[PDB]
């Protein structure tokens, strides 16, 4: 029977598919998130392979997704709000966490507007599974921000309202694998320009990673 699947934020019905490696996520309103992966799929094939979790079909409401945490012993999972958000501003200015895995142990609230020091405090809390291996971190730390980088500038290219995508940044305990990707396109538009709302939210986690990566 059915394994509810250990979201980090977000609100969605998500299951262990009845097979390794895959989740179930019950699309609500209608198939825009469907509808949105086949378009990327057609109209940008290599941001989708870089970006985004495989889809690997569909049954009635359900998206049976790649897992992004299958390959680790130990993930740890960020979820960070970088599209528009619907009716509310961003709690981090150009961004929102959104949780991550320990969260309510460091009491993070989802609802909290975050001061520049509150917002990197909860990514160092993100990262305390690490451990103190100072410069093995650094090594996830700049892995991540190797691709977003690439994103950012990927993203300049891409016509698309990205409104509402989250970045799930992950990382093992062990700090071996790591990885970053974009989900939730439930809400995303298409537009004849670039999303600059969505590049700004890139370029600022850059910026903090990057301070982070770097300090002594
Ligand atoms: N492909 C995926 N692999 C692993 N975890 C995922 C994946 N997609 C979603 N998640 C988990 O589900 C949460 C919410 O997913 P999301 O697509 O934002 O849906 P919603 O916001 O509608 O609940 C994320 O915070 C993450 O923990
Ligand atoms: O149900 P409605 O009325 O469309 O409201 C949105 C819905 O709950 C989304 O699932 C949520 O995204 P998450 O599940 O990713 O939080 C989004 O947050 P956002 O506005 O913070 O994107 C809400 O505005
Ligand atoms: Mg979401
Ligand atoms: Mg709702």
């Amino acid at each position: 029977s059915i394994r509810i699947f250990p979201r980090i934020a977000g609100r969605s019905y998500i299951i262990y598919g009845q097979t390794s490696g895959i989740i179930c996520k019950r699309m609500e309103k209608s198939d825009n998130e469907f509808v949105i992966y086949n378009y990327i799929s057609e109209h940008y094939d290599k941001f989708l392979k870089k970006y985004v979790p495989k889809l690997y079909g569909k049954n009635n409401d359900m998206l049976l997704l790649e897992d992004l945490t299958y390959n680790y012993n130990n993930p740890n999972v960020m979820d960070v709000k970088i599209g528009a958000r619907k009716r509310k501003s961003h709690t981090s200015g150009f961004f929102s966490i959104r949780g991550y895995t320990n969260s309510h142990d460091y009491k993070f609230d989802p609802d909290e507007y975050l001061t520049s020091e509150s917002t990197i405090n909860h990514i160092k809390n993100f990262m305390e599974a690490g451990g103190e291996n100072r410069d093995k971190t650094k090594q996830v730390l700049l892995k991540w921000i190797m691709k977003l980088s690439e994103l950012a500038n990927d993203l300049f290219e891409i016509n698309l309202k990205f409104d509402g995508v989250s970045l799930i940044f992950i990382y093992d305990d062990d700090c071996s694998k790591c990885d970053v990707n974009v989900v939730d396109f439930s809400r995303v538009k298409l537009i004849d320009t670039n999303d600059q709302m969505t590049i700004s939210a890139v370029t600022n986690l850059i910026k903090i990673l990057s301070e982070l990566a770097d300090n002594p």
